[PDB]
């Protein structure tokens, strides 16, 4: 069947596993629990069409930057997450999609960028300076919650039909 190699990456802790298994697992982690490199594969069926996801769940560890360089290269289509209450992890999120970029020599590769964790209140990224961030990239901009589930499905079959489309 027709595969599309998603890799979900971000600052630790922006809920990249959480949305993962939220997808793939149908609940929510609500635990510590960080990430080395895990993948999955799922067969799914998307717009009537039957489909392998083969996701990659990253660390967003400070170290294993190298590691990075090389699932960025075998990657087709990139969720590029950040946590809607952590301003870092946005500020973050435009170095991994210029690593992106430069490891896959180009800026059409199919990206979604993500605003996790949509469900709480303590919100200091606005969804406006998130879109213009998305915007300026050429890609679509999709608040999440991994938690309840909203956005989740839509954020990843729109990387999907971003690939397609591609
Ligand atoms: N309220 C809320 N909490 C979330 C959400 N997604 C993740 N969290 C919480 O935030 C923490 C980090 O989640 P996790 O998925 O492990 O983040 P990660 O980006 O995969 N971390 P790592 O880079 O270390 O692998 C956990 O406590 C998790 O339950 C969300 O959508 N809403
Ligand atoms: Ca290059
Ligand atoms: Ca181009
Ligand atoms: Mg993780």
């Amino acid at each position: 069947m027709t595969e599309y190699k998603l890799v979900v990456v971000g600052a630790g802790g922006v809920g990249k596993s959480a949305l993962t298994i939220q997808l793939i697992q149908n609940h929510f982690v609500d635990e510590y629990d960080p990430t080395i490199e895990d993948s999955y594969r799922k067969q799914v069926v998307i717009d009537g069409e039957t489909c392998l996801l083969d996701i990659l769940d990253t660390a967003g560890q400070e170290e294993y930057s190298a590691m990075r360089d090389q699932y960025m290269r075998t990657g087709e289509g990139f969720l590029c997450v950040f946590a809607i209450n952590n301003t870092k992890s946005f500020e973050d999120i435009h170095q991994y999609i210029e690593q992106i970029k430069r490891v896959k020599d180009s800026d059409d590769v199919p990206m979604v960028l993500v605003g996790n964790k949509c469900d709480l209140a303590a919100r200091t990224v606005e969804s406006r300076q998130a879109q213009d961030l998305a915007r300026s990239y050429g890609i679509p901009y999709i608040e999440t919650s991994a938690k309840t589930r909203q956005g989740v499905e839509d954020a990843f079959y729109t990387l999907v039909r971003e690939i397609r489309q591609h």
